């Protein structure tokens, strides 16, 4: 079969941290709208399909003009993986060769113009992800774990908590707007990061998510300037 | 001799990021300042220390009424770890018994409320740490860091990458606003985290520290309210 870009937006409907949180709207448009948007401005993609489990979302996704693929609720449980979700997309359209890329509505920031520079380093020999990023301001090396009840692990040596910043290897967080993947190699790996991955740095204001009302807000006053 | 307890504030003159960071003023007052009058107001210090390799520091240091230490340069350096500060200056006033707390003036927004609270966590038998730390936005675990090679590994799973956020163990970021310690057991361990240690949580917000022009903006937006 013929080698296509596929875009999947996973957007389950029954979000836990804010409901209806894919539907929210942040300058007028829904968190899903602005992924879409992206994606369609893009022009990366030969298809645009949203996957969710949920009517409200299935019509906005529409209302779009995008595919929806409709998910049991199994792969729309808050212990699914994304995975499984873009695999099962991919199932039901019927890729298996291509690129497949994954575009979280939770990334309202992340734009085409985005998508197309993570894009370019893209390659289709080598077949590594591109995965966006951006640094951070907090090392995590420098950060405690819950181990039990009411004991704290450093994250891996007691020292890092006091190295100085600069001493420590340089750490980068994907942001969970961009994620590139060759689509024989998606299915073959099962997941998004495969060697040899690049990173595709966004700005940290640009790779604002949503969990709270407040990110919401913010990402609202970012976008205005 | 007697126990005293000292606050040690630790405060380079010649930041590296952000020129004359410990002296930047955040609604009408310095960074150095705000940690001060958090130290005096919390009422918990029988001596307030500034140690320093400043003299612009020192001044500001001395115009608060708190006592000065002067570093020498490579205490100073960015490579010093904060230990040997606290130790260095511990070794000038002539104590080793009591409690050393650091206040870090990167933390503005800790308070001697803050102080106080944090102390009543502080046991004098068992002697373990109080240190501050908040809850983390983002997962660390959820990170890669950069290998000498070009390439990115994993904090620690691949699998991590992808987890459900809930799935994962709680994590906490030592905020570096308060470490108290009782004295002879910092110089003996020579280091802040000192078992059994105990958490003293602060809001996110409250946590915010200074690297950038911005974060001191966003410090003045949320002190005002
Ligand atoms: N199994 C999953 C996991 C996440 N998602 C969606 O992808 C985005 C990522 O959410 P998390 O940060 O909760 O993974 C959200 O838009 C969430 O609703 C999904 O639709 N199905
Ligand atoms: N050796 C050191 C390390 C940090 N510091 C100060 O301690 C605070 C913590 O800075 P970092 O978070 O960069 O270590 C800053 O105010 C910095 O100027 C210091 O005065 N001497
Ligand atoms: C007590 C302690 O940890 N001191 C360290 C401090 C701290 O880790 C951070 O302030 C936490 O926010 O930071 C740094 C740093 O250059 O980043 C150096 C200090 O040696
Ligand atoms: C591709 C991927 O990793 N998706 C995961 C996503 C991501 O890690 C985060 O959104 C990145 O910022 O988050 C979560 C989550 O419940 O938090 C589950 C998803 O399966
Ligand atoms: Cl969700
Ligand atoms: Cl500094």
């Amino acid at each position: 079969m013929e080698k296509q870009n596929i875009a999947v937006i996973l957007a389950r409907q029954n979000s836990k941290g804010l409901p209806l949180k894919n539907l929210r709207k942040m300058n007028g448009i829904s968190l899903l709208g602005h992924t879409i948007n992206a994606a369609i401005s893009s022009k990366c993609f030969d298809r645009i399909i949203v996957s969710t489990d949920g009517g409200l979302i299935a019509e906005e996704a529409k209302n779009f003009g995008v595919e929806v693929v409709l998910r049991p609720a199994e792969l729309a449980s808050d212990t699914a993986s994304s995975i499984s979700g873009v695999i099962h997309a991919l199932e039901t359209i019927g890729s298996n060769s291509g690129t497949v890329t994954l575009l979280q509505p939770t990334s309202p920031l992340r734009t085409g113009a985005h998508i197309r520079e993570a894009f370019s380093l893209f390659d289709e020999k080598i077949k590594g992800s591109v995965v966006s990023a951006c640094p951070m301001e907090h090392h995590p090396l420098k950060t405690l774990l819950q181990i039990n009840n009411g004991e704290y692990a450093p994250m891996r040596h007691l020292s890092d908590l006091e190295q100085p910043r600069q001493q420590l290897p340089q750490a980068f967080r994907p942001n969970g707007a961009i994620y590139i993947n060759d689509t024989a190699s998606l299915i073959a790996n099962n997941c998004f990061f495969i060697a040899p991955t690049k990173l595709y740095i966004m700005s940290h204001q640009d790779s604002i998510d949503i969990d709270t009302e407040l990110d919401l807000q913010q990402a609202e006053n970012i976008l205005n300037h």
